[PDB]
DNA sequence: CCGAAGCGAGCACGGTGCTTTCCACAAGATATATAAAGCCAAGAAATCGAAATACTTTCAAGTTACGGTAAGCATAT
């Protein structure tokens, strides 16, 4: 069975207080019935830190390098910017050359 | 007719511990025939497994309609 949007909050209060460092205990605690990876995958879909903020100037020397080092055409390989670049996912970036 | 010289020679070398070509004619070989019985054995007919050239669905990617605050400039008091 799928969440209810209801033992996230617990997840991640718990994951503070222990450190994030293993899942395991903390699944185990949280009395969900399912195992670590199942669980994690909602979490980090859940949680915001995997997005980014206000964009800084620095970063746009390494985005212009990366571009003029490895684009094609009018196609921009954005998913070698996510890969290089941490935080930026794919939906958003693109914008970075819109 | 004896004499010299080769010359071939039996004689010794210790104790022990077979193939094929024909007359012999007396058997063999090939010949049906039931007849029950299961199996082996090659030629077709039916059946099923592997899969490739196709269809559904999943999944990555960018361009899409729709804001979230924030900053430079006009004009009233």
């Amino acid at each position: 069975q799928e969440w209810s949007r209801e033992e996230e909050e617990r997840l991640q209060a718990i994951a503070a207080a222990h450190g994030h460092l293993e899942w395991q205990k903390i699944a185990e605690e949280l009395g969900t019935s399912r195992s670590a990876f199942q669980c994690l995958q909602k979490f980090q879909q859940h949680n915001k830190a995997l997005k980014r903020k206000e964009w800084t100037e620095e970063e746009d020397r390494m985005l212009t390098q990366l571009v003029q080092e490895m684009r094609v055409g009018s196609h921009i390989p954005y998913r070698r910017i996510v890969y290089y670049m941490e935080g930026r996912d794919s939906m958003q970036l693109i914008y970075r050359w819109t």
